[PDB]
């Protein structure tokens, strides 16, 4: 159908913005300490600590198969890179404080993300 095709357009639209989100997400992580999943050959143990692994290779894949719907989805993903590492990893480390880094400039572009999304429909 019509419909159809119009709806496929817009979640076409939709992985276009969140692309260019995932692009300036990831720019603010310069060490790429969160580009790839944790390896399970170096921490063995990840798993019994953290259920659901996430980094931006992983949600880039999901992004190109048009696997999110919405920006809901696409920042859950975002949020658990950054939750995951604040747990798994002390206080002290470079990597939470990666992470944290990441979550206050990521702000800034979700939240104009949302309003894109919002006024673009």
């Amino acid at each position: 159908s019509m419909e159809q095709v119009a709806m496929e357009l817009r979640l076409t639209e939709l992985t276009r913005l969140l692309r260019s989100v995932l692009d300036q997400l990831q720019d603010k992580d310069p060490a790429r300490i969160f580009a790839q999943p944790v390896s399970l050959k170096e921490v063995p143990d990840y798993l019994d600590h953290i259920k659901h692994p996430m980094d931006f290779a992983t949600m880039r894949k999901r992004l190109e198969a048009q696997g999110y719907k919405n920006l809901h989805e696409f920042e859950e993903d975002f949020d658990l890179i950054i939750d995951n590492c604040m747990k798994y990893n002390a206080r002290d480390t470079v990597f939470y404080r990666a992470a944290v880094r990441l979550r206050d400039q990521g702000g800034v572009v979700l939240r104009q993300a949302r309003r894109e999304v919002d006024s673009i429909g």
